[PDB]
């Protein structure tokens, strides 16, 4: 068996791509910002594709979304106010809302078409999160939202950046700079945490290192971790910046008690997974 | 950039996903009696060994594979002196095992002389002279027969490392992945012995993975499951370690690092902290 | 620009395939006989795909259907009764019905799902041909239809075989044999003509030559010709067997007068195209 | 079988269609100052020259290309003595033109020394010694400059054959496809001279094709358009022949065959009947 007859050619590095059997195409939209496809794949189930890159799949998105959200949320001892930049399919919001401490969660995506198509075609991703009375969905460039938040003196406990990739995405490029992370720091409480996905350190080390150095220039505690996402073809790199709380100091017991006390149910993330993420070095080309 | 090329390897993975990998050069192509062998240069991963279309090892990421296959088992054993490797044709598994200063005798058994000979010639960064270490012996034989002979002879090893072609694709390795074969492996281990094998991938090939796992569990009281992403393969390779006496979960990072230091083992990846992460990270499965 | 992100991998020889950008998928059906896809391609417009092979495209099917049908129909001085084996999209029937001499045209396809999906999704192919009062559409294995025609003493003037390929198709394999062409001869009038597509002589010479020798064992006049069909990746080979009339003896004038007298309008086929088809050797591997 | 491989050339064609072609070997890879050159072996087509990812010629089907490019123009000319070839780096265009016993002087001008040198070394079935025929001269120069120099010098040819990289893809050949360049070609033809060029493909690249056609028509009173399927390219290559005096449509098959015989021309494809078919078959265009 080989992939086809109808296949997605998913870019990866420029020198490697994935060839993925497609069973159906549900939606194609050229938005003002990007090319959107919602399709069914044989190996990964339903997917969101943006500019040819799978952003999430039914079969493995929970690895991505739980790994993006819960280490930072569990590290903060009382996350009440949460900001999400990107996260158009709603799954980042879904995970953050599981924390019973959360009173307000704002999600800011530039592209109304991604959110509306996700609402319509990706119900296993959002799972109603867009309609939670604690949630607000804002259609705006996150750069502009953060500048307005600074003017307003707005502050959050946890900021989650769930954007398109730093190595491919023009629309997200301004949000991966040292200057942006300095703005993020200005809309965090003094014990705040930021987490971002940072592409991949194996295939895109220069872009990874640029995001890492921009977090380190602004946050005194930084954790790097990665999780293999089969549908993407690589282990996504995450970078967690913290003003006060050290994620490396949580024990599997402290994590599992915060999860239980806050009513958080997961498919992947646990205190032992947290320990593994805090101890596994990230991949690099070794020769 | 969207389509690597102009010359590309189409590397199978699941049957419903494959990798397209830019090729810069083709150094050797041999149809052996067992399999189709290619040694080539890739842009992303450097030089590769390809067997029946599957990358076995790449210069850029083989140390992730070989260190993860070898060192957890070798570090868990308090004094591994006698090591057996089944498969490992490029010599990098033997290279890693020989780093342990406790090792007195290492035997590697590959069915395919042509893989070993082309690796000797074209993959020096993989073997790094391991084939010619005076503690090493390279045997060309079906590992199935080698183990049958070892049992007749009463031979015993401390650590047995299975570095074979995949359980989901490889007819030549199929008989080495069974419950019956792991019962034969137990018979050629010392009472405190350890086995480790690669077991394909639990996300894309859970049925094949589970049959290897149930074959190990039937024969060993301690079974550890761990995985490591190997970029050039397109997935996290699953490893299964079976132990008769020593539990790899009981070894702290400081204990691992002290054993590596005492034994003179230098690595690019494996450390005590890596061991702790391998011991705690659940393996991937399709979640929907 | 390169094909994608969603692509058809169209087999060709086993050692060459085509990679074709897909814009939409209209229908997927696994029939009892074969895998059917109706899709839109960027280069070729809408296509019928059977077992991964494009059978016809909006942009180039008229090359195929006119080349299959009109040399044989124009060679016969009075084709009244026409049989088509295969031709599920209706375009072979469409072309044959243009000949004003035709009183009865029967089309026999094994697969109801191909005909019904073509009716629904390929109107530029059938163009109403299935509803012409001179046409009958029969769902049957053509092998069985021809055996029943022999029992009935049924006779035709022109028989057009428009089947799936001799080199790939199990369902059509019995219709490409010497014994089948002997049956065809039995349901032709003594001045009858047969024409079949025969795959490709460059990539599949053995299968081509088998069809050719089966026509030659049964028909004293045989013409070989080929036409490049871009969507397929090759020049389709045709073999015309004739009991009486020599297609090599028509002049561009005799063809253009038969076409005008019979009211036949074409996009490609003319008397000069006939002359070229009768004189161009077919492709073979030269080394 | 559905996906050729494991090692494959991804050959561009239209941007919305490409060919996947199994590769058996890579003999040479050179980045010249002008283009990326690969000489490789394909399963379907044998040895190939590839320039910027496009197959230029294959052992199995190059004679269809070279015979169709050269012989209609050469047979239409009643006595072609002086021949100029622009491009034709593998030497097969020169090989075909030299078959005509009337030819006294043939000059081939390629911009890229590396294409000619690698063809000499690796494509002997294409040049077949043509580079070393005493009637031949190989010049390494931009054909644009060669023709500017020829005009200054008052040089004239009987037949000019343009065998360049494609008008739709090739920056190095772009200036040779213009109306202005065909006016310079007229100035270096004898009064009864003939030009022929390949012109890409009218089905996939009709705009580029039409601009070459209108450039020829502006400068020549007789223009013949014909095409031939070249399997390894994925399309029927379009040719455009411009003539000052002799009409290729007026030559019957018997006249063609007699000229080929008198001149000692042996071919694998081209005959008088082929000429008649080329003269009568309309070129392909998208019909919807
Ligand atoms: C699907 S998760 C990634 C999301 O990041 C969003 N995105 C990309 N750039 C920006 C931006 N500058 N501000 C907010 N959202 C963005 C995209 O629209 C997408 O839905
Ligand atoms: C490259 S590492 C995998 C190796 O497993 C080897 N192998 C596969 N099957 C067997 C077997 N039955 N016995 C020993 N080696 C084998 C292959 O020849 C290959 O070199
Ligand atoms: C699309 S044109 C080719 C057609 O040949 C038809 N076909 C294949 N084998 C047979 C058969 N044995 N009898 C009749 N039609 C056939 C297929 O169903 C298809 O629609
Ligand atoms: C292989 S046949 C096509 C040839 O056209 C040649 N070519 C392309 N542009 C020019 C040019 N401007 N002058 C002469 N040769 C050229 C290329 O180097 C190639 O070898």
């Amino acid at each position: 068996k080989v992939p086809g007859p109808i296949t997605l050619i998913e870019p990866l590095s420029g020198n490697t791509s994935l060839l993925i059997k497609i069973n159906a195409i549900h939606s194609v939209k050229k938005s003002p910002y990007q090319e959107i496809i919602i399709a069914d794949t044989e190996d990964y189930g339903r997917v969101l594709i943006l500019d040819d890159y799978i952003q999430s799949s039914y079969v493995d998105e929970q690895y991505y979304h739980e790994s993006l959200v819960h280490p930072a949320m569990a590290t903060h001892p009382n996350p009440r106010d949460v900001l999400i930049l990107g996260g158009g399919e709603g799954a980042t919001l879904r995970e953050a809302l599981k924390h019973g401490t959360v009173k307000r969660a704002v999600m800011v995506d530039i592209d109304r078409d991604v959110v509306e198509l996700s609402r319509a075609y990706l119900p296993q991703m959002h799972q109603g999160a867009f309609d939670d009375p604690r949630a607000k969905v804002v259609i705006q460039d996150g750069f502009v939202y953060v500048e307005e938040a600074i003017k307003a003196g707005d502050k959050y406990d946890v900021i989650i950046m769930d954007l398109t990739d730093p190595y491919s995405s023009d629309i997200a490029k301004q949000l991966y700079t040292r200057e942006f992370f300095a703005k993020i720091r200005r809309i965090l409480n003094d014990d705040g945490v930021v987490v971002t996905q940072a592409g991949n350190s194996f295939y895109f080390p220069a872009e990874y290192d640029m995001v890492l150095e921009g977090v380190k220039a602004n946050f005194p505690i930084v954790a790097e971790y990665e999780v293999w996402i089969p549908s993407f073809g690589y282990a996504v790199n995450f970078i967690l910046g913290s003003l006060r709380y050290d994620p490396h100091a949580l024990t599997p017991s402290e994590v599992d008690e915060r999860l239980r006390a806050r009513g958080v149910k997961t498919a992947f993330y646990t205190g032992r997974v947290h320990l593994a993420l805090m101890n596994m070095p990230i991949h690099r080309k070794l020769r």
